[PDB]
Order: C-alpha cells, then structure tokens, then sequence
C-alpha cells in the first residue's frame, strides 16, 4: 500500500487499490 506519488515499479505495484504500470497513485 502506499500514497499516490510514491515510487512504484510496473510489475510490482506499490497501491493495493491503485493503476501503477510506471507510477503509484493510491
């Protein structure tokens, strides 16, 4: 889980309940 902004990967994604192909926003 983390806030929309975060770092994020595609594969791995950092939002629980968030799109993060290249970016987190949860």
């Amino acid at each position: 889980c983390k806030q929309a902004g975060e770092s994020c990967d595609i594969f791995s994604q950092n939002c629980c309940v968030g799109t993060c192909a290249f970016i987190c926003i949860e």
